[PDB]
């Protein structure tokens, strides 16, 4: 391929907390190789999730934009079954996580929840019908 | 889990479909495609364009109202001379460079742009 996406990062307040909700979730496994001070990334079997420090703003000349509020992304997490959607979703209100919308069938076709992460970015837990 | 989709929730899911194909050459995904959406495959998780419709469906309305950015999209590319080329290959589709390429001190070979509606990517090379 001409380009791949390799990584999706967010920008957090605390990477390791971060980092830790994802793991305990949907036990994704941290790639050590990559760690700084300023960054975790997890391993998901296609694009990897990173969680980059406040540091990470300056660094790339975008301090002007960080001051956030609102959402603007999110991330879509599929699993095998209906029934690993129901179960998952505790799961991840336990960790840290904020239901936003229950279990329920899309226009499309697909059976998700809609929640927030620790610090109020948007996932779902997927399945497709 | 899978992580099959990244989303951006976008004001013109058209425009921002076709800036990302014609940067990165990322082909649409027609079985996903509606009128409030569209999907581009790009070899691992598929980039996701939902129109501001999708913030009701998902209850998420209290929500729409954004500022700044908490996100970024990293594309790899295969040599450093190619970071050097796509970059004008970006401003031209329609992107902003905030950070020309150069190195870090762990040696990746990188740019810093926005796209046309202000969200963040980099093109990069793992020297």
């Amino acid at each position: 391929n001409m380009a791949d996406l390799s990584y999706v990062n967010i920008f957090t307040r605390d990477i390791v907390a971060m980092s830790a909700f994802y793991q305990q979730v949907f036990g994704f496994q941290e790639i050590e190789s990559i760690r700084s001070p300023i960054f975790r990334g997890l391993d998901t079997g296609k694009s990897c999730i990173g969680f980059n420090a406040h540091e990470a703003y300056e660094l790339m000349q975008l301090a002007q934009f960080s001051e956030t509020s609102g959402i603007k992304f999110l991330l879509n997490f599929d699993v095998d079954t209906k029934e690993a959607v129901d179960k998952l979703v505790p799961v991840a209100i336990a960790a840290g996580a904020t239901l936003i919308k229950a279990p329920y069938e899309t226009y499309y076709h697909w059976y998700q929840a809609v929640l927030l992460d620790p610090e109020r970015n948007v996932f779902r837990i997927n399945n497709v019908l």
